[PDB]
């Protein structure tokens, strides 16, 4: 269990009060949000947190560089194979843990990330369960 705190994802900002909308359950466990593999969603499928999904929502936004420091907090470091970055849905950097316990803090640096509006999706995976965490951030690049 783990969410991205900085740049804030969607369930950080819900679990933060800073939405102007009510989020629901993922408000009180921005934690969990937790799916089977495979999927490049900001719910990963997990139908209790589908609000995540929902694009018409007046999400905000972050002001960042190109090239960004991102921080994970994890309540619960579970033995990791990889941290996957998407930038609108494609692939855009790969970070290997070797199947190791990662810190319960941990920060990551991104690098060449296109200009304008996008959204990052970061997926954890886990090595020795079938599932990953989701998390998305909603960004200005410029
Ligand atoms: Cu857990």
């Amino acid at each position: 269990h783990g969410w991205v705190t900085d740049p804030p994802s969607r369930q950080a900002l819900c679990a933060s009060g800073e939405t102007s909308f009510d989020c629901g359950q993922i408000s009180y466990e921005p934690q969990s949000v937790e799916a089977p593999k495979g999927a490049t969603t900001c719910s990963g499928g997990n139908e209790a947190f589908a609000i995540l999904d929902d694009n018409s929502k007046p999400w905000p936004t972050t002001e960042i560089a190109s090239t960004v420091d991102l921080t994970w907090k994890l309540t619960a470091p579970h033995n990791t194979s990889t941290w996957e970055y998407f930038v609108d849905g494609q692939l855009h950097q790969t970070f290997d843990q070797k199947g190791q316990q990662p810190p319960t803090s941990l920060t990551h640096t991104l690098t060449d990330l296109p200009t304008g509006e996008h959204t990052i999706l970061a997926r954890w995976n886990v090595s020795n369960t079938n599932n990953a965490f989701y998390n998305c951030m909603d960004v200005v690049v410029s």
